């Protein structure tokens, strides 16, 4: 498989 | 399989 | 201050 | 403050 | 201050 | 101050 | 101050 | 396999 | 102060 | 098999 | 002050 | 097998 | 002061 | 086997 | 002071 | 087998 | 086997 | 086998 990818960004 | 990726910033 | 909430789920 | 919560569940 | 909480699981 | 949490699990 | 809490487990 | 990746970050 | 808690667990 | 990285930064 | 714990556990 | 990596870091 | 714990065991 | 890493800073 | 406590146990 | 590594600092 | 390592710092 | 290490430093 590939790319899985998450992200939060809390300013 | 390939890349996982997970990331939380809390400033 | 209250709450910040930052939840990834990767299944 | 209050509270500031990160969870990364990878399965 | 309260709660700061971090958790990483990965099954 | 209060509580500052941080685990991480590998299965 | 109150807690301070770091737990790493690896199966 | 490939690369699990987890961080979080809270200043 | 009160607690500071680090424990690490290799299985 | 590859990379598990967990990481968690409490500034 | 209060407690200060360091524990590490290899299996 | 690889790399099983983690970290707590507190200031 | 009160009480500073360090323990390592290795089977 | 590889490469099993777990470190916990506590300043 | 009160109590300072080390032990390493290797089997 | 490889590196098994556990470290806990605590200033 | 290789290298297990085990160190508990405290300042 | 090879190596196996713990050190416990309190200062």
């Amino acid at each position: 498989s590939g790319n899985n990818f998450g992200a939060i960004l809390s300013s």
